[PDB]
């Protein structure tokens, strides 16, 4: 059976301050036995957030680049992000692909990187709201799914997370049926392009406006293996998120 | 009385233990009389950074973005850089702009954000090889000081780095007329666009493969009031380099 993966995503916000005090209401929570929990604080925290946070939370940098050191200014390695005792990274957000211009070609580099040097992945794909309207989801996120696919060296550490574009802090959240249609769909590219031990053990996990209301019926969908949560991750609801099941 | 100015930008490079090695080194450091050190961590290092170095030198981050808080994964704003005790953010860095794709417009915006915001910028400027080989020189870096100067909110707390394109990691380091010659121009700039105070008091550094060997010849230029050092600020070079006026 795959694990139950709820990460949270808090974006750019939070001082030490108010970040510290929601990790005290996380430390407190109580983490089901068969849920993965992961917070991934902003860049200049994950130190903070790691010494913070229970062990039962992992937690996550929000990107890295593609080489171990280098003259890249304002960019983090996989190997200081788990030197910071960090376990997993965000890799091709929404945010990253189409605020900042971030190529399919650059993240399935940094996939390939970060999974080289034993540092899990999230790995976002999603369609934009054009793309939706038009009928074209599925030719979007498979050849998403391709470009991460021919780069991922250990599938065992990849959780692939389906964020339609159009769902991220709208408000606009997915039926529990558009995410099942998607991450089904997703699962068979899997089966037919990978394997069928990879389609059953991959994680594809649901973002875009997830919060305490929604949160059950969509982790009864037999494919959705569990959620990124961007703005509910601050608030106590994610707490309710965590217990999905 | 400009104050000599030293940054030394560590890029993508470090781990705890041998940035605490390199933060030993520096903490052992006499900093002259009227000279501001900087050291610039990466982003996951400026809170650890700061809570090992003594307060003689200043933490800088290697980027910001240009809102308080916000739904920019992978970003962070001036005021965690100010809540980790960092006083001043590297902006329009060559490798921002040419590897990572920040335009003119972007840059000005966050100058405007963390100046707004009470944090130090070191702004970066810069032609590319090709450009220079154009004759094209004055016209980049007028343009891309315009950009900085329509949005500093607080000229007392902006240091400008002239760090040309082919002279970054390449160690081809300008020579002291090079720098000097755009330096002048750079202060003349100041002057007749801002105002006399302005060109008076504001630092122009210079970056380029800047190293112990190279930096007394130009730290002497009447026009070069410091530098910005990538790979020599790895090194106990860079004590050196704090010292070039000496």
């Amino acid at each position: 059976s795959r694990k139950f993966f709820v990460g949270g995503n808090w974006k750019m916000n939070g001082r030490k301050k108010n970040l510290g005090e929601l990790i005290t209401t996380l430390n407190a929570a109580k983490v089901p036995a068969d849920t993965e929990v992961v917070c991934a604080p902003p860049t200049a925290y994950i130190d903070f957030a790691r010494q913070k946070l229970d062990p039962k939370i992992a937690v996550a940098a929000q990107n890295c680049y593609k080489v171990t050191n280098g003259a890249f200014t304002g960019e983090i390695s996989p190997g200081m992000i788990k030197d910071c005792g960090a376990t997993w990274v965000v890799l091709g957000h929404s945010e990253r692909r189409h605020v900042f211009g971030e190529s399919d070609e650059l993240i399935g580099q940094k996939v390939a990187h970060a999974l080289s040097e034993g540092l899990g992945v999230i790995a976002c794909i999603g369609e934009k709201l054009d793309e939706r309207e038009a009928g074209i989801t599925e030719k979007v996120v498979f050849e998403q799914t391709k470009v991460i696919a021919d780069n991922v060296k250990d599938w065992s550490k990849v959780v692939l997370a389906y964020e339609p574009v159009w769902a991220i802090g709208t408000g606009k959240t997915a039926t529990p049926q558009q995410a099942q249609e998607v991450h089904e769909k997703l699962r068979g590219w899997l089966k037919s392009n990978v394997s069928d031990a990879v389609a059953q053990s991959t994680r594809i996990i649901y973002g875009g406006s997830v919060t305490g209301a929604t949160c059950k019926e969509l982790a009864s969908q037999p494919d959705v293996d569990g959620f990124l949560v961007g703005g509910a991750s601050l608030k106590p609801e994610f707490v309710d998120i965590i217990n999905a099941k």
